[PDB]
């Protein structure tokens, strides 16, 4: 049974709710990205109308097999009407295709839906700044104030600079970088364009980056592992004995691996400076995990919220205790007090 922050009162719909089989009353089922938590469910044999972005959809129809007849697209930064309400799909800076969704209720009662996003100051320049919002369904995913990254452009400026750094030292060493979903694409593609190299990686990994719309995507990815210095692997495989694994395929043709583990927040967060970073090393293997995050910070957040002003705030992630569910309730009353809304 579909939990109540799934639900928008007042219309036939709901928010990536495919595991609950049919939903008594739901004419349209929106899916704000292609992350597993939220399509779950999702097959071939669905046969309601689901309401997506162009990639969204595109990956839908390629990878998960829904018939063509029930993939709505809709563009971004436009009044569409769905089922008689208005609606307006907005980048939401977390994935490829991922969206946030504004649904202007038939009685007035305007409700924005974050799915999962990374709040930025560009979003204050949006279609929301024309108007108010009463409720909003918040990705609380990093909600408390331990919780500090830096941003995805140093993240990056790390990782460029220390694989152009080692391969330069040693032109016989090969690049490897972990994925288990769509995300986080910039990671290996900018450390293959400082090498010139394209990327090297599976068929399957290869059919659903095909899916993203990424301008000039031929010119920087293949499927001829040979002809590339670096390459993708399943995020399972990035430890010592997965690499070693991999290295002895390459028929000798490389001595050393330089790996990435694009983790989210980790606590060597509330220590260590990204600059700072050091890897785990066996041998000739060395392997960096480096905080790249597609979620907002607690300060990307709180900024966001303040800006806002919503009258009411649901969380949608960590509302299983009620230890989470209460410390969240107390930072937004915070917030509330210091802004004066
Ligand atoms: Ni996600």
């Amino acid at each position: 049974t579909c939990p109540f922050y799934k639900k928008i009162p007042g219309t036939g719909f709901t928010v990536d709710a495919f595991q609950y089989g049919v939903v008594e009353g739901c004419t349209a089922y929106f899916l704000t990205h292609f992350h597993s938590d939220h399509y779950a469910g999702l097959s071939k044999h669905f046969t309601f109308p689901v309401y997506c972005s162009e990639i969204t959809g595109n990956l839908l129809k390629n990878k998960l097999h829904v018939q063509e007849q029930y993939i709505h697209p809709l563009p971004l930064d436009t009044e569409c009407i769905v089922n008689g309400v208005k609606v307006v799909l907005l980048d939401a800076n977390h994935c490829p295709g991922a969206v946030m969704i504004l649904f202007y209720l038939p009685n007035g009662t305007v409700i924005l839906h974050t799915g999962d996003f990374r709040a930025d100051p560009s979003m204050e320049r949006s279609l929301l700044a024309d108007q108010k919002v009463h409720m909003l369904y918040l990705d609380t995913t990093y909600c408390s104030p331990e919780y500090t990254f830096p941003s995805q452009q140093e993240v990056i400026r790390f990782a460029i600079n220390t694989a152009f750094e080692a391969v330069t030292l040693n032109p016989h060493a090969l690049v490897v970088c972990g994925t288990y979903s769509i995300g986080k694409e910039k990671v290996f593609l900018a450390i293959a364009d400082v090498l010139g190299s394209k990327v090297g990686m599976s068929q399957e990994k290869y059919k659903t980056l095909q899916c993203l719309n990424i301008p000039e995507i031929n010119s920087l990815i293949t499927t001829d592992m040979c002809s590339s210095l670096v390459h993708l692997l399943p995020m399972m495989q990035i430890n010592f004995k997965g690499l070693q694994s991999h290295l002895k395929k390459c028929g000798g043709k490389y001595n050393q691996i330089l790996a990435f583990r694009p983790t989210g927040w980790t606590h060597s967060n509330k220590f260590t400076r990204i600059a700072d970073v050091i890897p785990q090393t066996k041998g000739n293997i060395s392997i960096y995990g480096i905080p790249y995050s597609e979620h907002s910070s607690y300060l990307e957040m709180k900024r966001f919220v303040q800006w806002l002003k919503p009258q009411k705030i649901i969380p949608t992630v960590n509302v299983g205790t009620w230890k989470s569910r209460s410390t969240m309730e107390k930072y937004f009353r915070e917030w509330k007090l210091e802004a004066g809304y």
